[PDB]
């Protein structure tokens, strides 16, 4: 007797900051948003992106360590490989917003997504 995972919605705004820690170019390739869809879907297609577009990815892949709750997944490129790590599990909303709003300001990025919806 229980509910699934929440749900939210980003606007991703390549207009704002791209990293510097992030490549200028890849993050005016990906989306506008990401939403309305699932709280930890969206925060991880946030973080990923910014892993993936990462100008070196392999110090950027250590501001998010594999996190054995068994949430999420991050998926990334290092030394030429392809390695993955897992988040812990969210149920809130305000958790979605809030995962990649710590990872973005390790990065100095920020303005990247906007939660805030246009209703």
């Amino acid at each position: 007797g229980s509910h699934m995972m929440s749900t939210v919605c980003v606007y991703v705004n390549k207009h704002g900051n791209f990293g510097p820690h992030l490549d200028p170019k890849r993050i005016q390739q990906l989306p506008d948003h990401f939403g309305p869809g699932p709280v930890n879907v969206v925060l991880r297609r946030i973080v990923q992106a910014c892993v993936d577009c990462a100008l070196e990815t392999k110090t950027v892949f250590g501001y998010l360590k594999p996190d054995n709750r068994g949430g999420e997944v991050i998926t990334a490129s290092f030394d030429g490989e392809t390695h993955s790590i897992q988040l812990p599990p969210v149920n809130s909303a305000s958790f979605a917003l809030r995962f990649l709003e710590n990872f973005c300001h390790s990065l100095q990025c920020d303005n990247l997504l906007s939660s805030q919806p246009f209703s």
